[PDB]
């Protein structure tokens, strides 16, 4: 089922980055930034999302806390949808 | 790229359920329950997760608030990983 494959893949990608070194359940925000920039390279903000997207991406670049857990990683994917996927163009 | 395909698919599934009727940006918890039970049918809790998984699923069955937005839907997927995916067995 498509969603099963997709959610397996989202764990796979987390494993790839979090498993590099140290705590296998945590990313640094620098690693999360790298992940999003490499693994979603083609995703760009929709016409009204630009400023929220820019604020989002700057926070990752500035913040260097390393307590990004799986749930926070998946939240970041969700936010990138709200910014970059046309379905949410007109969402509050 | 595998992640791009995956995250597109997660939006697709949301659209399928949220687009049925009413507000296309919202689910009811009943719809979220149906989604998880149908679309992740084969996923079951790891050895230590059973009680957290059961609490999670019961909350969906009892609660009939309809303010489940995309971010909450994706959070629910993440929680199901923590419960059901072996990577997180010892998390």
């Amino acid at each position: 089922r498509p969603l099963e494959q997709a959610v397996a893949a989202i764990v796979c990608t987390f494993q790839e980055y979090a498993g590099r070194c140290g705590d296998k359940y945590k990313l640094c925000q620098a690693e999360l930034k790298e992940l999003l920039q490499k693994e979603l390279a083609t995703w760009t903000p929709t016409e009204f999302a630009e400023c929220d997207y820019n604020k989002f991406m700057s926070v990752l670049d500035t913040n260097k806390d390393c307590e990004v857990d799986f749930v926070e990683y998946v939240r970041s994917l969700a936010c990138l949808c709200l910014y970059c996927h046309e379905y949410f163009k007109d969402c509050p």
